[PDB]
């Protein structure tokens, strides 16, 4: 999920 990979930046 999109979501996931932000997280993942963030
Ligand atoms: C107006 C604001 C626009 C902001 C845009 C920010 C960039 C977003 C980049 C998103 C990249 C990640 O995509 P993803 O889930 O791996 O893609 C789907 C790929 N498959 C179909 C193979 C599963
Ligand atoms: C309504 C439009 C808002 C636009 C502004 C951006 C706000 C971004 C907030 C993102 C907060 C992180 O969410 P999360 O803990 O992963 O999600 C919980 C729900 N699920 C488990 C189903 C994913
Ligand atoms: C779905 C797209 C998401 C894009 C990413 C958006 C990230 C937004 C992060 C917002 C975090 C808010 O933090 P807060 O509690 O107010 O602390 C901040 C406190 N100071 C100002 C003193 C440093
Ligand atoms: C901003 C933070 C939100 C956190 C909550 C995330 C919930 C994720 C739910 C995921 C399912 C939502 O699929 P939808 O939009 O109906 O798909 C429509 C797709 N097409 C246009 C190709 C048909
Ligand atoms: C308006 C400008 C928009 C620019 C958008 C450019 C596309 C960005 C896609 C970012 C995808 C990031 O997540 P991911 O590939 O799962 O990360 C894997 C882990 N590393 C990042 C350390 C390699
Ligand atoms: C995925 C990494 C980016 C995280 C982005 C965080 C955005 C924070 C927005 C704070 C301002 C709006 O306050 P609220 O309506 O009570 O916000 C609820 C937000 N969460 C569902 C995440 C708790
Ligand atoms: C796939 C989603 C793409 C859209 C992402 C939107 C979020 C805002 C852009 C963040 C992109 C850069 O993040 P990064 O330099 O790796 O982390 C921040 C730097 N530290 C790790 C040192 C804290
Ligand atoms: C609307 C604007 C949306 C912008 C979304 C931008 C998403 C892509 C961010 C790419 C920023 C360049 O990262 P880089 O130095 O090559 O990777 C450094 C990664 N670590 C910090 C984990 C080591
Ligand atoms: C649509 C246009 C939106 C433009 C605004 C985008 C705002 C993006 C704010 C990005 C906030 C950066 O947080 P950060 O230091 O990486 O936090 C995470 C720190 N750790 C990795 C140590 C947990
Ligand atoms: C870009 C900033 C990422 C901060 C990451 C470090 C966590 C501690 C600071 C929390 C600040 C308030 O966050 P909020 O409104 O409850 O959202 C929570 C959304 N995440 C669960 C995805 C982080
Ligand atoms: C090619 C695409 C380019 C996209 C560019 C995205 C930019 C994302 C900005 C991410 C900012 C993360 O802040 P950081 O590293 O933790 O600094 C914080 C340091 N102070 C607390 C002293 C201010
Ligand atoms: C007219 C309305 C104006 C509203 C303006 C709101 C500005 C909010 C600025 C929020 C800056 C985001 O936090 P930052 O410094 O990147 O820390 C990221 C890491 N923590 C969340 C753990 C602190």
């Amino acid at each position: 999920g999109l979501l996931k990979k932000i997280k993942w930046l963030l």
